[PDB]
């Protein structure tokens, strides 16, 4: 994605996610977004304020501590 | 589908947090030889980084804390 202009409505499970990128408003794009990177080598634009989005990011972060 | 582009080693060049916009985790238990943190940048040039290093752990934690507050 160059800029996310809209968001997915489909909740993903944490096991499917290998990473994320943050898009910030006024840093090249007009809205904020979390871009999830999946095990299928696809990406998904997600609403940063949604619970499931924060949940995946929290779990990814905790795993990195185990590394 | 294709096999993942494993990092085989880690950069020695520490990056400023302001240039890191995301990361992907590479896990040895998913078949690559080593664990790695693959940092993503605005230019789309990704960097292989050592998960045990302080500069890496800081940036991963910082991105995560910022996301929580968004």
């Amino acid at each position: 994605f160059d800029c996310c202009l809209g968001y997915t409505d489909r909740i993903l499970h944490p096991k499917f996610i290998v990473g994320f990128t943050r898009q910030l408003a006024n840093e090249g794009c007009d809205i904020n977004a979390i871009i999830f990177h999946t095990k299928k080598k696809l990406s998904v634009c997600a609403n940063p304020k949604q619970t499931w989005v924060k949940y995946i990011v929290r779990l990814l972060s905790k795993k990195v501590k185990n590394m």
